[PDB]
């Protein structure tokens, strides 16, 4: 059970969407560190939403989607088409991110870490969260410390 629309989610519905991912990555070999960090980009990005666009734009594919916010949205949405996945899916979602690890796509080495030695990391959430925030997400504005504060918070309230 998992949420997907244009609408920024309220804490509770972006709790039951950001302990399905847990879940569905734990099983793809990330610690819960390394998946936490993640998840506090992905709710200042997309409240963890994956049918989110940006500025709640449906249907601009120029600018970001989905949960963490892929820019231009065209170069996700292409790949679920040519993939033969629905784009507008939690799974679909997760399944990008995982062949992003796999294929090197994405992620820029700026913090002397690598995406694969990122998902294996035991750092605090709010360390990974940092180094996810300038690796891969890389927004036009950095500092954006509340990014850490999110993925302690997710860490702590998750199981
Ligand atoms: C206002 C605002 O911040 N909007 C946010 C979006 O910016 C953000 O999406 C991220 O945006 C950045 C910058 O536009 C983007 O980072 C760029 O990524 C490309 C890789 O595709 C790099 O370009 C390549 O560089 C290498 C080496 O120089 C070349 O070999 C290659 O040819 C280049 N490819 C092309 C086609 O340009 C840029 O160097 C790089 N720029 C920066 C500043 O790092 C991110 O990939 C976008 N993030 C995502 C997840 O798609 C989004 C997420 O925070 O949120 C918006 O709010």
């Amino acid at each position: 059970m998992v949420y997907v629309s244009n609408k920024y989610l309220t804490m509770s519905e972006m709790k039951v969407n950001a302990q399905y991912i847990l879940n569905y990555l734990s099983s793809n070999g990330w610690t819960k560190q390394a998946i936490c960090g993640m998840l506090g980009n992905m709710q200042s990005e997309s409240t963890i939403n994956p049918g989110l666009w940006q500025n709640l734009d449906e249907g601009n594919t120029s600018l970001g989607f989905g949960l963490v916010q892929w820019t231009p949205a065209s170069n996700y949405i292409n790949w679920a088409n040519s993939q033969g996945l629905p784009y507008k899916n939690m799974d679909s979602e997760l399944k990008r991110i995982i062949w992003e690890v796999n294929n090197n796509a994405q992620w820029i080495n700026l913090r002397d870490m690598t995406f694969k030695e990122y998902i294996k990391s035991t750092k605090t959430p709010r360390e990974l969260a940092m180094i996810f925030l300038a690796s891969y997400e890389r927004p036009a504005n950095p500092n954006q410390p509340e990014r850490g504060d999110q993925a302690e918070y997710w860490y702590k309230n998750l199981s």
